[PDB]
């Protein structure tokens, strides 16, 4: 039969030395989740305690679980004027994380690139690990922002800000004319995009209610109500009804087929540490481990943002319009028929088209009429709806493209 | 028919200003050119006339030549004490850039991904290229090493130096115990395979006959003279044969059928400058446009690395046996057939088996007993010859596999 639901458990700013009892409490249940790493907190600049931070990205990757790509250091050298060693304490003593999040959005992203060379220098064998997905998983901090396909994209318009903290009073988001730091969030979010990533966002956040209260670990939900508010975002577009406004995913499409009857949970690890944010350990361990069983027992199943687009498989029945990954790469069905091992989407397969959410010009894409494409550094409006191929670049055919 | 043989006309050390009157001179006779760049020339710390640099990336790719990875900056962080904007400038002062050239093979080997976040900070649409190739085609600095296939491989053993540079008195190169520095370059080579790099060394070197002669630009070989030097190179196994030592790619499988009527020339457009060097344009362009001409008049076509291994084409009839890049990836045939369109290969396909360089565990490799790959962060053994497939991993297999 079918489960109620799948949860997608992610936790975001690790690896930390909380990390390890977060991993501690999922293994006891058998329960994998997906961990967004910062490789700042390897460096130790991270100010967490954060010493045992190469044990925790080990200790995730051997017991099964995906690590996904959060950024090196997760924006704050936009948080400060010089970054350097001490630039995440400094803006901790501020609070400023949301304000200026994002600035040039081509050095922005590069952070995320960064963070895959550190992770390799700290553990040169990671990328024989089935699990790391550093290089095809992210997620933006501060940003519920969202490219799973073609057709499935959402941005966080309300994320960061230039002056206010959404907590505070005078605060405006105006959806029409959203900050300079969400419009590079919306940039950073498109070039990941074209180097083949895959970003999510979130359903439901266990959180403080928001950033600014004192002690965030001490007002955590416990547990059993935290699984109503689980129940109730399956299948409700819960990214776009989501409280407070700078969570909110504007744009998500509301009940596209891949998100059906699944939740995105988000939390951090650093609320599970009994430290300068209360006694997150003392409380929130024991939620965790409570919400796991009495999720498990409701019905719902636990998996990894990796197999959040089904990986194709031989032998599966696929519908015509089904999403899947293939080597990484999303691919929709054009016909139904049931997989054989020789007819695995390509680029030039007839029953696939690439449905990545990228926007560079590619092979075997249904471009729709209004689509902007990229190609030999130059942006093309396409004019007639088609499918990709080889011989059709942009730059040769006119009636398909117009060039901007 | 079938051509004599064909040139792979190779470039290294740009993008400076030198590079564009290179690429003038292929564009008049309509010959594409492979270029290894290294980005610091892009922040004008190369200590080369490259004001032009991006004016030269920019042209490379307009005009269709293929752009390929040689690291940031040439490895000449292992030059000095400490890497800076004169770095350049004080290696070319004491010419040690043989001597540590490799040290940290994990850092060495990240300068790689380095170049490319460099690239696309100042071109931010270079992945927009179909020509761009930075992220698939590398050669090591200084080293004729070769990653190719599974069973293509090969190593510069006195490549690189921990003490005397290879034209000095007193150098002696040990193949069974090679420097410290090249077995760091040994290293650089596995962790580039292991990201789907392949590595191309070369046949001939049109250059001084050894660095250390003064003025290396006005000797350069004459054009009908190095004609004769590719037609020795023909099908003549010349990677091991070609002097001096520190060229030469040992462990090169002689009769490899990928290497069959095939010479990559190396050379590099620092000698085709007025300047330092001697004049290099005056006397070193008119070599270079004749070359191009005497080469096709005997026979000699013209292609670019990413031809090398040949792409897979729909149409194409293809032996057991032969190989093939499909979207990056190396493949061989299993079974001698005519290439459809949904018949591409693949992780799962029946009609080929990936034949990467790499050594991590990989899916449908046809591995061979005694083979050794990474999984987990663990080696293993492969006791049985067979086809990797995704139920076989190594830690599940203790038949096929034993952990080292
Ligand atoms: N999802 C973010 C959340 O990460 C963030 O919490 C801060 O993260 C910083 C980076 O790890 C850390 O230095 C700081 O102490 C945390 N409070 C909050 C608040 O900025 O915003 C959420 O959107
Ligand atoms: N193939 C190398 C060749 O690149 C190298 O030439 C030096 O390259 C440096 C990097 O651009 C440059 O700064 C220096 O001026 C060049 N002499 C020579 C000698 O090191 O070795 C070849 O193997
Ligand atoms: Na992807
Ligand atoms: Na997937
Ligand atoms: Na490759
Ligand atoms: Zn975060
Ligand atoms: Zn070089």
């Amino acid at each position: 039969t079918a489960p109620k639901g799948t949860i997608y458990l992610t936790f975001d700013d690790g690896p930390i030395n909380a990390s390890i009892d977060v991993i501690n409490v999922l293994n006891e249940q058998g329960v994998k989740g997906t961990f967004y790493f910062n490789a700042w907190h390897l460096d130790g600049i991270g100010d967490e305690n954060e010493d045992r931070a190469l044990e925790a990205l080990k200790l995730a990757l051997d017991t099964g679980h995906v690590v996904a790509n959060h950024s090196y250091a997760h924006m704050v050298h936009n948080c400060v004027d010089e970054f350097g060693p001490t630039s995440g304490a400094e803006c901790n003593a501020t609070g400023d994380h949301q304000i200026n999040a994002y600035q040039d959005p081509v050095y922005d992203a590069s952070t995320f690139a960064d963070n895959l060379v550190v992770f390799e220098r700290y553990l040169p064998n990671i990328n024989s690990y089935p699990n790391y997905f550093g290089e095809e998983l992210a997620r933006l901090p501060y940003t519920n922002g969202w490219r799973i396909t073609k057709d499935f994209k959402a941005d966080g318009l309300c994320a960061t800000s230039d002056d206010l903290k959404p907590w505070e009073p005078g605060y405006v988001c105006d959806l029409d004319n959203p900050s300079n730091s969400v419009k590079a969030s919306i940039e950073v979010q498109n070039i990941l995009a074209n180097k083949g990533y895959q970003t999510h966002g979130w359903d439901v956040d266990w959180s403080p209610e928001n950033w600014g209260i004192p002690m965030p670990a001490n007002s955590l939900t416990e547990a059993e109500a935290f699984l109503g508010y689980v129940d109730a975002a399956l299948n409700s577009c819960a990214p776009t009804t989501i409280n407070p406004i700078n969570s909110k995913a504007h744009g998500f499409p509301c009940g596209t087929p891949l998100h059906a009857d699944k939740v995105v949970v988000l939390t951090h690890e650093f609320l599970y540490e009994d430290g300068k944010r209360g006694m997150g350990a003392t409380q929130n361990l024991p939620k965790l481990a409570k919400f796991l069983r009495i999720a498990k027992e409701a019905g719902y199943v636990f998996d990894t943002i990796d197999n959040y687009t089904p990986v194709w498989q031989v032998g599966n029945a696929y519908a015509a319009g089904d999403y899947v990954t293939h080597s990484g790469t999303v691919y929709k069905a054009v016909t139904a028929h049931i997989a054989q091992q020789d007819w695995a989407p390509s680029s030039t397969s007839s029953l696939w088209t690439n449905a990545d959410p990228a926007t560079n010009w590619t092979l075997n894409v249904s471009y729709e009429a209004g689509d902007v494409v990229t190609y030999q550094g130059l942006r093309y409006l396409v004019n007639v709806p088609h499918v990709s191929q080889a011989d059709w670049t942009p730059n040769t055919q006119n009636t398909l493209f117009t060039a901007l």
